[PDB]
C-alpha cells in the first residue's frame, strides 16, 4: 500500500551500456544513495543477479544484469565512483548478504564493506537497533516489539504496509512484470524514506543524527 | 573563415566527471566519431594535455584534461568505449603524433594505433594519399599541387578557409579564451566534414567508398 512518490519518467530501467553510464553521470555526484538487489530464485545452483537498484531523491535506477551485459571495467567504475567512496552515504538493509553474495556473483563488482571501512554504507537495522534504546524515541507510527524486517521499519517509519507480494516473484523472467519493477524501485527508495523519518525524530528529542551517523559508520 | 554547423548548446566543455560520463553515455553507441587533441607549449620539458576534442555529427566535446581531474579507470573507459572499439570508425588526421604522445601523458589511455593495426582509426591523410591513384577522382575544389596538413584539405574539400590562428594558442591558461574553443571544437568536426565530402566524390565516380574504407583499415 505505501507507494513510491516519484513520477514514472524519474524510474530508469537501465539494460543498456549508454543507460549505465547516463546513470553514473548523475549518481557520481550525489552525496546519498539506497541500493537494494534482486536475486534469481534459486534450484541448489549458485546464485545470479536479476536486478541492482539504486536510488536517490529525484530518480530510481534499475540495472538488469540479465539483459545489459556489462563487463569488468562497468562494474569497477560503477564500485569506484560510487560505493567504494566515502564522501558519498549509501543506504542499505542488511547489506551484508549481498554484497558477500555479489563476490561470488559478480565478482568485478568490489564493493568495500568490512571492520575497516564501511565505505560509508549504513545497514538501517544497525541504526534501528541503535535508536530502540533511547527511551524518549518514537517512531512516527510506533508500535511496539515488531519483528526487525523492513517491512515493519516502512510501517513504522510510513505508517503504510509495504507489499511484499513480488519480493520472492520469478526475477529471472523478461520482461519483469510492471507489479515487479514497481517492487524492485520501492524497494531502494523507502529507505531514504525510513532514513529521513529516523534523523526527524533524532532531532525531535535533541540527539545530533549527523554525529550518530558518524559513529555508526566507524563501528 | 569556416565556421561550426553545430549551435552552442551541441559543444560541451567535459571538465568533471559527471560531464564525462554523460559524454561516455552518447559516445558509447556511436558508430563514427572524429578527434583531435591540444597540448600546453613546450619549453625543453614533458608533455602535456590540455584538451582532447570528440565530434559527432550532432556534438563537440572537449574534455578539459587539466580542470577535470579524471583517473585512470576514467581514461580506461573512454579507450575502452571509443578509442579501442573495432566496430565505431574514429576519424583523425596523423593520429600516430598525438596517439604516442598520449602513451607517456596519459599513461592509463591506453590508446594503439599503427597504420598496419588501426582499431578502427582513420588517419584521413592516408585517405587523401590512397585516392589520388584514382584518375577520375578530384576534390570538390581540387588544385593540382598541395602541401598536406588538414588547412589545406578542408579547402580541397570544403572550399573554405581554416582559420589556425589559434593553432598555437597558449593552451594552458585557464580558462581558455572563446576563440580557443571554437578553433578546438571544429578542428575535430571538420574530420566528418573531409570524410563526408570525399565518400560523396567516391560516389558520384561510381566507387564505393566502404570498400576502400575496409581496405585502408587493415
Amino acid at each position: 500500500a505505501h507507494t513510491l512518490r516519484l513520477d514514472e519518467s524519474h524510474v530508469h530501467l537501465v539494460d543498456s551500456k549508454d543507460k549505465f553510464y547516463a546513470m553514473l553521470s548523475d549518481l557520481c555526484r550525489q552525496s546519498m544513495i539506497a541500493f537494494a538487489s534482486e536475486w534469481k530464485p534459486t534450484f541448489g545452483g549458485a546464485n545470479e543477479v536479476s536486478l541492482i537498484q539504486l536510488a536517490t531523491w529525484d530518480d530510481v535506477y534499475m540495472i538488469d544484469v540479465m539483459v545489459s551485459q556489462l563487463e569488468p571495467l562497468d562494474w569497477a567504475a560503477l564500485a569506484k565512483n560510487v560505493f567504494n567512496r566515502d564522501d558519498v552515504l549509501k543506504l542499505s538493509f542488511a547489506p551484508s548478504t549481498d554484497i558477500s553474495m555479489f563476490q561470488k556473483a559478480l565478482p568485478s563488482f568490489n564493493v568495500m564493506y568490512s571492520s575497516q571501512s564501511t565505505s560509508a554504507i549504513l545497514d538501517l537495522q544497525l541504526l534501528w537497533r541503535h535508536v530502540e534504546r533511547f527511551d524518549s524515541f518514537r517512531f512516527p507510527y510506533h508500535e511496539e516489539s515488531v519483528n526487525q524486517n523492513l517491512a515493519n521499519l516502512v510501517r513504522l517509519c510510513l505508517g503504510k504496509k509495504l507489499d511484499k507480494s513480488n519480493q520472492f516473484s520469478n526475477w529471472a523472467q523478461r520482461p519483469l512484470r510492471k507489479e515487479q519493477l514497481r517492487y524492485a524501485a520501492l524497494d531502494a527508495f523507502c529507505l531514504l524514506e525510513i532514513y529521513d523519518a529516523i534523523e526527524k525524530q533524532l532531532t525531535h528529542i535533541q540527539l545530533d543524527p549527523n554525529e550518530i551517523l558518524n559513529a555508526l559508520l566507524n563501528d
